[PDB]
């Protein structure tokens, strides 16, 4: 399928144990997509002070369109030293590995895969 319905656990930035997906734009997009397929991906909501507490390159989920079955359609955009790889809508949050942190909420998305 071109899209997959996922329910992403929303993590507090100070709880996150693994603060990025790797060391290059291509690796972080690869690892993010693998962790989304495996159900091991968390979401941190971006506010003042969040991104400096995480590791670059960043992987964002961005709104791809204006929401089937309650799931916002999203795609991945990576960022490294102020340059984005991908073009999309509003940021829903930054993706991180999930390794058992307790979430505060779930974000229902339809991921363009």
């Amino acid at each position: 399928k071109t899209h997959v319905q996922l329910s992403l656990p929303v993590l507090q930035v100070r709880d996150v144990l693994v603060r990025g997906f790797g060391d290059s734009v291509e690796e972080v997009l690869s690892e993010a997509r693998q962790h989304l397929k495996d159900g091991t991906c968390g979401l941190v909501e971006v506010e003042k002070g969040v991104l400096p507490q995480l590791e670059q390159p960043y992987v964002f989920i961005k709104r791809s369109d204006a929401a089937p079955h309650g799931h916002v359609m999203v795609e991945l955009v990576a960022e490294l030293e102020g340059i984005q790889y991908g073009r999309s809508g509003e940021t829903l949050g930054v993706l991180v590995p999930h390794v058992g942190e307790i979430p505060v909420a779930y974000r229902k998305v339809l991921l363009r895969k």
